[PDB]
């Protein structure tokens, strides 16, 4: 009774091009941006937090109340970690193709780098589960003046603590600090989207950070779930208690292990989309390289 004829990338592609598959939800994380030269900010082994701030504890750099009273460490770190270029990956442009072809219901992302937007996903297509640098707001509840990334970038590089032009309050990028809630939009969209989904495409996430990881359990029981990731992820934790790729009871979950770009390339090829994807990426990359 299962929807995939076989538990392979080939099976997923046949399903995608069948009448049964109309709405795809993508769940994406840091693994879709590493090939764009953006490291994984949640990892301690990427050396981003290797080093004067006098933090009452090392975690305070991520905490909202600390930020509000001592914003300088955050903004110094933001300058240090600011990417040299913003060129979305093959994986990002694969999602743009999903959008173009009327298959994209939603992209839920853990990333803050804005590459989904640069690749042409719109606000309505996105749930930025950990917020984004794309916009920043004055922290004063009575004001909330919104500032674009161009404005915020200028403040970060000039090492001027960003203050609101209307009220002189601190201006904070719309990323979710420890102590802040996840965006309201995350919960709203989750409630509706997973009633409507035909395929989950899970790319570049290890599914270890909650509540993002729990999204896979919101899929209907029949909905195929394809993981494209360097490592297998999402199975039940044998210590406590999921994806089932390999047991005799597996029926809908498929793992393609490798670089996300290569997995998306392989899937696009099966779909007859490889030329379209190559043409889109090369054109967009050229346009970004040519920014004058
Ligand atoms: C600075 C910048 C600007 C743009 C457009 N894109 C990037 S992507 C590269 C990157 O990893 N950067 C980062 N900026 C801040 C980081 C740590 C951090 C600290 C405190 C709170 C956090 C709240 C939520 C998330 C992280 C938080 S990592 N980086
Ligand atoms: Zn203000």
């Amino acid at each position: 009774e299962r929807l995939l004829d076989e538990l392979t990338l080939e099976g997923v592609a046949r399903y995608m091009q069948s009448e049964r598959c109309r709405r795809v939800i993508c769940l994406v994380g840091a693994g879709i941006s590493t090939s764009a030269g953006i490291p994984d900010f949640r990892s301690p082994s990427t050396g981003l937090y290797d080093n004067k701030y006098h933090l009452p504890y090392p975690e305070a750099i991520f905490e909202i109340s600390y930020f509000k009273k001592h914003p300088e460490p955050f903004f110094a770190l933001a300058k240090e970690l600011y990417p040299g270029q913003f060129k979305p990956t093959i994986c990002h442009y694969f999602m743009r193709l999903l959008k173009d072809k009327g298959l994209l219901l939603r992209c839920y992302t853990q990333n803050i780098d804005t590459l989904e937007r640069i690749a042409g996903l719109e606000q309505e297509d996105l749930v930025e589960a950990h917020g984004t640098f794309y916009t920043s707001h004055c922290v004063s509840a009575s004001c909330r003046h919104e500032y674009p990334l161009s404005w915020m970038k200028e403040k970060i590089f000039s090492e001027v603590t960003p203050k609101c032009e209307d009220c002189q309050s601190l201006v904070k990028p719309d990323i979710v600090f420890f102590g802040e809630s996840l965006p309201a939009r995350f919960f709203s969209c989750m409630q509706s989207d997973f009633l409507k989904v035909d395929l989950l495409l899970v790319m570049g996430t290890s599914l270890q950070v909650q509540p993002f990881a729990s999204l896979i359990s919101k899929a209907p029981l029949s909905t195929p779930r394809l993981l494209i990731n360097k490592e297998k992820a999402g199975q039940s934790d044998p210590f406590l208690g999921g994806m089932d790729f390999d047991s005799k009871k597996a029926y809908r979950d498929v793992a393609w292990l490798g670089e996300c770009d290569q997995g998306c390339l392989a899937l696009a090829e099966l779909l007859g989309w490889k030329k379209e994807l190559e043409d889109l990426v090369r054109r967009e990359h050229a346009s970004i390289d040519a920014q004058s």
